[PDB]
């Protein structure tokens, strides 16, 4: 099986709108988290958000824009980075041994509300001829194909909130069995009420921090309380290796392993034995010791614990356990995109040599106390293989691990 | 890489509910369509669909549903009737070597509506606490996964009207490759007028046959006028085959190629030329003539042809070419759950020795007239190995090829 290296990056975050806003937030560890006055307005209990700053129609023209819901236009945007991040040419981008494996959480739940309101308010004609490729679930790689002209591998994981891990492991085994030679991958979220309002009915997201929210989201801590949603986007470039060096690519790490496995549990809950299982599929290619671990770690009272103990299980306590930092304290949730970015997070700190706080503990969880949780920015530290975590409902779970590559 | 066969098989379609149902429609060409009233209602063009029928409270119980949509329930019974029929122990369900990839082209498009109704008329609690699971992209594996206690992988392809083709093919190489021993693998789509009204408004459904709604669906007819769209679901059982002989296994055929890539061309049309190259890809593994082609053929204008033009382009014309038969025109098109349900109805017709009439050609297009395309059920011929394509918005391309297991 071939090594496979990411070589591009791009991304459109609560915490930036490039690869550069994005590694300062980290450093410096500034909250992307918001008040949501439109969600104070239709009476949710949550009223935080992580809302991305970036000018779209700046950025992507009219006639791209046809097709695209907000959370793929950013996916666009983040596309047109990781191109130009990795210097590719039109060619390197269109071909048959290129391909992309781009997913969301959801698609457009703003075109399907929008267009049945019009629909019973002024008719079926005025919903327009433009709204499946938004409403779909493949939206993001459908649009992104389309306008790329991508020519090899096209279609969309979907598995919740763990939507682009997967995306980016499948994309690496179309390179590891030799299927493809480039793929781009990673995914993307709209933020809307629409999305939003279905998680405030089940109490998944934050409402005690309402009144200072930058801090909503705060992973570890004792008081924690729900998630906090965002929107944004996601792209790896990922090339065999042979192919990366063939053309002088940057390369940004390599991808060593990759988990994916199922609790068949419970809908909305993680069993913690799932997460275990592919944590150890994803370490059983790799050769070093893990430095960092991204976790998925989301904020939600029921959710850090069990995968804390996932990690106790496989890595130990204290000291020889690796360091952990949660970015969704500073990123709040981009669901879909949450994969793709928090690999992003930990290519740039290891780029950066630098890991970031675990941001907004002003109490930590008792039941922590053990663990290398990171209370404070730990500087000047040599990263060389990282782990990330995601998991969604339906007990889905992706781990991916990265390596700097020496040789 | 291993060899991979099919052991069971469950549906849900608009042509019945269940193997045997589906079977009778194909052989004596019993049309699924029917009037669509609410529609008519709504004061959409096209007023005909294709809607199973099948009680499903009787069928899935209340604790289940509370995470189904109308579509994944649907998905749920295929699936029940794949388990059974491949006489699945309940610990071959369920193990860390089986697993799930199970989609939809869109999640519930009446939960996102419903939701946002309810929200905006009784407050976001009224939403209740089950939405999310209904309206994510994933909920097809998410819930199935869930409640059939899947150990291995979950996760959900989404690639519009080619998904359930991606999700056969995905199941199928994790089997290829080790990393998994068995696989349930297909999808589903609900039927509802939130989903419908957005391809009524692009003019993609048919109209002019309201008043004869059985035969509105009519591939390849000189006066097709657009797709009739249709819901329901359907599940393949995967296995290794040394895993499938070892248990006793019924095997229905053999996956021997399948193909995926990208036109890279239009959003809402197809190339032509990523058909070719998607359909080489599948053949590319298989050494004996294809004895019958299910194709994509929905029933539009400007989509039956170029797939034509693709099966020209490989196969020849006149006798030298597989037969055609396009089921589309008694099925309508279920969108998501369409590439599962036609591995189904191939491998039946394989089963059953006869290739159904590709029906309510009144009048052959005669761009057409040079090509196999069956006119009348053609009876006791042995097929012994058949080709399937499913295409979708965006560019997406899969094909599948199965064959009769002869060792
Ligand atoms: C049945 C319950 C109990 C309840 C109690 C405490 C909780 O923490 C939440 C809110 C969320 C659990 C969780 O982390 N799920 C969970 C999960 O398995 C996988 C992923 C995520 C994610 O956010 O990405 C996630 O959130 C659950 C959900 C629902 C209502 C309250
Ligand atoms: C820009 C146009 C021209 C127009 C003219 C004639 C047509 O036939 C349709 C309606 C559909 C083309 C098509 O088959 N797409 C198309 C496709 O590429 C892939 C899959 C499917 C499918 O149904 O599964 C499909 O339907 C197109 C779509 C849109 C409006 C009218």
């Amino acid at each position: 099986m071939r090594r496979v290296v990411v070589t591009g990056m791009g991304i459109v975050s609560s915490i930036g709108s490039n690869t550069e806003e994005v590694t300062a937030s980290l450093r410096e560890a500034k909250s992307g988290i918001s008040r949501a006055e439109e969600y104070a307005e239709l009476g949710f209990r949550c009223q935080v958000h992580g809302a991305p700053d970036i000018d779209i129609e700046s950025l992507v023209d009219r006639r791209a824009m046809r097709f695209h819901g907000r959370g793929t236009a950013w996916n666009h945007i983040a596309m047109d980075q990781a191109i130009a991040d990795a210097g590719l040419t039109e060619e390197e981008v269109s071909n048959e041994r290129t391909g992309i494996i781009m997913g969301s959480g959801g698609p457009s739940t703003r075109t399907i509300v929008d267009s049945a309101d019009i629909t019973r308010e002024k008719g079926p004609k005025r919903v327009g001829p433009f709204a499946v490729p938004k409403a779909m679930s493949s939206t993001a790689s459908a649009t992104l194909a389309t306008f790329f002209k991508i020519k090899g591998i096209n279609y969309s994981i979907s598995s919740a909130c763990a939507t682009s891990n997967h995306c980016i492991g499948n994309a690496y085994e179309m390179i590891q069995y030799g299927k493809q030679d480039r793929m781009f991958a990673g995914g993307c979220e709209d933020l809307d009420w629409t999305l939003s309002v279905l998680f405030d009915a089940m109490g998944a997201m934050s409402s005690k921090y309402n009144d200072t929210p930058s801090t909503a989201s705060r992973a570890y801590d004792k008081n924690r309380d729900g998630f906090v949603i965002a929107g944004g986007a996601g792209v790896l470039v990922l090339e065999d290796l042979e192919t990366a060096l063939a053309r002088g690519a940057k390369i940004y790490g390599e991808i060593v392993g990759y988990g994916a496995t199922s609790d068949g549990y419970d809908m909305v809950a993680p069993s913690g034995e799932g997460a275990i299982r592919c944590m150890k599929m994803a370490l059983s290619t790799v050769t070093s010791k893990i430095d960092y671990i991204n976790p998925h770690a989301t904020s939600t009272p029921a959710g850090d614990a069990p995968e804390i103990e996932a990690i106790r299980q496989i890595f130990g306590a204290g000291d020889v356990c690796p360091p952990i930092a949660a970015t969704k304290s500073l990123t709040g949730h981009s669901l879909g995109a949450t994969g793709v970015q928090e690999a992003i997070y930990s290519l740039l700190m290891m780029q950066n040599n630098f890991i970031c706080e675990s941001a907004h503990i002003e109490e930590l969880d008792p039941a922590f106390a053990d663990m290398p949780i990171v209370r404070k920015r730990i500087d000047n530290v040599q990263l060389n293989t990282v782990l990330s975590n995601s998991f969604g409902f339906g007990g889905t779970n992706a781990t991916l691990v990265f390596q700097r590559y020496q040789g």
